[PDB]
């Protein structure tokens, strides 16, 4: 399913979280874009999406987004990244998915821990994409 | 007048200020670029400009600039951002303006305070543009 | 030989180094790209390259790379940047070179010192390119 490079920074004193969708590579040619959903517990509270890159298994997005965090910490916040193939005339297929959050299974888990442990530091990591 | 997303980082021990013009959105189609002027008190001491994005109310610029700061603090330094419409054959019109500095009125004010309070941290914020 | 703007951040607790190739200017028109080699002592342990920008003495690359550092510090690590002209049908010529490392001669030297002195801070600097 490929890999996705993302950078996040938690502005702890101002309750914002900045998320940069940097690049994807080794995607399963597709016309990728990335959708970013922000959840508070299980409720989606915000969504963003990048521009689409045409016909390529590797795509530089470089898109920074700013999220408002409606609570005093990231404990119940999670971020969902969806790499989708833009296709006219049909529903866009999910190429891969990545979740970061306090209970996220590994990759996503450690990156989120670091984000919470180091507020105000932008941290970037490559993650393997899962089925979505 | 739209909005402009910018990130700044004050390298206090080396007297440089890095300014990233990230994106504009909801611009009043125009062919936007952004000009960045740096002032020490009321004297312009440096200027930069981005490339132009063609025919669009939303534009990803992603342009980082490095400014030399000729004094030991940011107390008398201010940064002026101008979103302009590139038009051949006439003076380019100012679509909107944003000022950050110690006496700047609100948005620009708080972002600058944070920049001075947190040297070496890159901080990004959306700002409403004013008439210019 | 022109100049190259690069930003680096040493994630000291996780042994990764993030390197952003931002822009080149005043290049000697060429079709520039940048190759980035990582050395541990004198052995190349990783390599990356940007996309190429066509026919221009100034080029925005904005490419972030993540390097694994196989040791506990940056003492014996160095990073080599090569600005090359992409040319079909012949070996691509090196337009300029830049080295950052503990024993690097000046520019590269001070930027690397700052990188080691300020782990987790992304630091950006313009450097003059040398013959390569
Ligand atoms: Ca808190
Ligand atoms: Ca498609
Ligand atoms: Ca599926
Ligand atoms: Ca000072
Ligand atoms: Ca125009
Ligand atoms: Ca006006
Ligand atoms: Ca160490
Ligand atoms: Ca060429
Ligand atoms: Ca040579
Ligand atoms: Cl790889
Ligand atoms: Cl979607
Ligand atoms: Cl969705
Ligand atoms: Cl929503
Ligand atoms: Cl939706
Ligand atoms: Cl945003
Ligand atoms: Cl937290
Ligand atoms: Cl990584
Ligand atoms: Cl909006
Ligand atoms: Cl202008
Ligand atoms: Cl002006
Ligand atoms: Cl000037
Ligand atoms: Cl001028
Ligand atoms: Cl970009
Ligand atoms: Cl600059
Ligand atoms: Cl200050
Ligand atoms: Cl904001
Ligand atoms: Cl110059
Ligand atoms: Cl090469
Ligand atoms: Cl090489
Ligand atoms: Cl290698
Ligand atoms: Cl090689
Ligand atoms: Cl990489
Ligand atoms: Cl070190
Ligand atoms: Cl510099
Ligand atoms: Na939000
Ligand atoms: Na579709
Ligand atoms: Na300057
Ligand atoms: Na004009
Ligand atoms: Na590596
Ligand atoms: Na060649």
């Amino acid at each position: 399913r490929g890999e996705l490079l993302v950078s996040l920074c938690y502005q702890s004193t101002t309750n914002t979280l900045t998320v940069v969708v940097l690049k994807a590579r080794h995607l399963p040619l597709s016309d990728p874009y990335v959708k970013v959903n922000l959840y508070h517990a299980k409720k989606r509270i915000s969504k963003k999406k990048t521009h689409v890159k045409k016909c390529t298994p590797n795509a530089v997005f470089n898109e920074l987004f700013v999220f408002d965090i409606p609570c005093e910490s990231l404990e119940e916040i999670s971020v969902e990244f969806l790499v989708l193939d833009s296709e006219r005339g049909s529903r866009n297929e999910v190429i891969g998915r990545l979740v970061l959050g306090a209970t996220a299974e590994g990759s996503g888990g450690g990156h989120w821990k670091e984000i919470c442990d180091f507020p105000r530091r932008q941290i970037a990591k490559w993650h393997m994409l899962c089925d979505g």
